[PDB]
C-alpha cells in the first residue's frame, strides 16, 4: 500500500507533498479501523477531507450510501477521477476551510494537519452524528484538554462545549508516507446533547491571552475594539467568575460572562 503509492506517485510524475502539514495514511487496517469507529453503513453520507490518492476514499464508497471529498490540489482530483470508478461520490475542489459544506451526517477523514485548527472549529458548528478525524497527538490532546490545565485553549473550550471527544487510538509514525515526526490519533467527535453555545467574539476575545484573569481579558479586549477604559471599569469588575484565569474556564462559565455582558449591553 506504500507500494502502491510509490506507483500512483511515478505514474503521474508527481512529488509527495506541496506544503509541511501532509502525510498520506499507507495502513489499510488504520482506515478499516477509522470506518469501524464510525459505524458507516449504507444509509450515511459522508465527508471526507483531502482525499490525497482516495486510499480511505474507497473504503468509504464501499460502504456509504453517498461521500464528498474536498481536495485543493487540481492535480489529485484528475488523479482520483482517472484511478477509480466511483458510483457515489461526490469530489468537490477547494480549500476545505473556506467552501460551503454539503449535508453529511458522517465524517471520516484524514485531516492535513496545516487545517487542524480552523477544520475543528467548522465542524463543531455543524450538524453531524458522528465524526472520525486523524490528527497529530498532540493536537488530539489539546482537544481534550480539561479546564485549568495548561494545554486548555479556546479549542479545549469549544470541543467541551460543542462535543463529547475520546482519543480512540494513538496512531504510529510508521502508518504515514512521508513519516511524520510525531505520532497521530484517531478521534471520536460526537456532537452534545446539551451544547453550549458561546458567542465566539467573546471566547476570542477572552482567549487572545488565555493567561490573564477574565477582568484584565475583558478590559483589554473591549479598550481594543474602540471603547473607553472609563466606560467599561465598573461593569467589568462585577462579571462572574473574576477570580479565575481565562484559561480554567468551564464552557457553562463562559455563558454566564456572555450572559452578563448581553445583560449590561456589552455584546448584543
Ligand atoms: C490528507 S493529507 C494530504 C491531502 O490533503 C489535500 N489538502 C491539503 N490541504 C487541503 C485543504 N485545505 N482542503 C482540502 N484538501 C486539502 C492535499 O491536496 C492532499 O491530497
Ligand atoms: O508509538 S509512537 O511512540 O511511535
Ligand atoms: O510534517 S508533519 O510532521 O506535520
Ligand atoms: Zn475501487
Ligand atoms: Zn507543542
Ligand atoms: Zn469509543
Ligand atoms: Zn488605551
Ligand atoms: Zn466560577
Ligand atoms: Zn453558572
Amino acid at each position: 500500500m506504500r507500494d502502491r503509492l510509490f506507483f500512483l506517485l511515478s505514474k503521474y510524475g508527481i512529488r509527495p507533498r506541496d506544503s509541511i502539514g501532509q502525510h498520506f495514511l499507507i495502513i489499510e487496517d488504520v482506515i478499516e479501523k477509522a470506518i469501524e469507529t464510525a459505524n458507516v453503513n449504507e444509509n450515511d453520507v459522508i465527508l471526507e477531507v483531502g482525499p490525497g490518492l482516495g486510499f480511505l476514499t474507497d473504503e468509504l464508497a464501499k460502504r456509504a450510501k453517498k461521500v464528498y471529498t474536498i481536495e485543493i490540489d487540481q492535480k489529485i482530483i484528475e488523479i482520483l477521477k482517472k484511478e477509480y470508478s466511483w458510483n457515489n461520490v461526490k469530489i468537490i475542489q477547494g480549500d476545505a476551510v473556506r467552501v460551503e459544506w454539503p449535508k453529511f451526517n458522517k465524517v471520516v477523514s484524514n485531516i492535513p494537519y496545516k487545517i487542524s485548527s480552523p477544520f475543528t472549529f467548522k465542524l463543531l458548528k455543524t450538524d453531524f452524528e458522528r465524526a472520525v478525524v486523524m490528527y497529530q497527538l498532540e493536537f488530539a490532546l489539546r482537544m481534550v484538554a480539561k479546564p485549568g490545565s495548561r494545554n486548555y485553549s479556546r479549542l479545549s473550550l469549544m470541543a467541551q462545549a460543542l462535543g463529547n471527544v475520546e482519543i480512540v487510538m494513538k496512531i504510529g509514525k510508521g502508518a504515514f508516507y512521508p513519516r511524520p515526526k510525531v505520532d497521530s490519533a484517531l478521534v471520536l467527535i460526537e456532537p452534545r446533547k446539551d451544547k453550549i453555545v458561546l458567542n465566539e467574539n467573546l471566547v476570542k476575545a477572552l482567549f487572545q491571552h488565555r493567561r490573564k484573569t477574565v477582568p484584565r481579558a475583558l478590559k483589554d479586549s473591549i479598550h481594543m475594539l474602540g471603547v473607553s477604559k472609563d466606560e467599561i471599569r465598573g461593569i467589568i469588575n462585577n462579571v462572574p467568575h473574576s477570580n479565575k484565569r481565562v484559561f480554567q474556564l468551564y464552557p457553562e462559565e463562559v455563558k454566564d460572562i456572555e450572559e452578563y455582558l448581553k445583560k449590561h449591553g456589552i455584546i448584543s
